């Protein structure tokens, strides 16, 4: 059982996460230009509120390299609710099994950083 290599982007507003073409891949100096491609997957947790009924928390969007993670089998551009795709110029459309996912027992998450000039929808924040 594994985890995203990066911390999540929390959705504070009504808009799903979306990036303009060529944007959205997190910075990771340990990966190469061919690897800069993947998807974000929405994870929506539920909690028992103060009243006593269940409710959704803010959705969290986690990045996974193409061909890894909970949707490792999906090809780039696959239509699936809660999955959005991103790729940098120069990336290769091949599975990134060599990067894989993170084992939290032996690796901390990488703080998710987006390069300068990256635009986001309302309610998401870039570090
Ligand atoms: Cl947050």
């Amino acid at each position: 059982n594994t985890a995203s290599w990066f911390t999540a982007l929390t959705q504070h507003g009504k808009e799903d996460l979306k990036f303009s073409r060529g944007q959205g891949v997190p910075i990771n100096t340990n990966s190469s230009p061919d690897d800069q491609i993947g998807y974000y997957r929405r994870a929506t947790r539920r909690i028992r509120g103060g009243d006593g009924k269940m409710k959704d928390l803010s959705p969290r969007w986690y990045f996974y390299y193409l061909g890894t993670g909970p949707e490792a089998g999906l090809p780039y551009g696959a239509n699936k609710d809660g999955i959005i795709w991103v790729a940098t110029e120069g990336a290769l459309n091949t599975p990134k099994d060599h990067i894989g996912t993170r084992n939290p027992a032996n690796n901390a998450a990488i703080v998710l950083q987006l390069p300068q000039g990256t635009t986001l929808p309302k309610g998401f924040y870039a570090e």
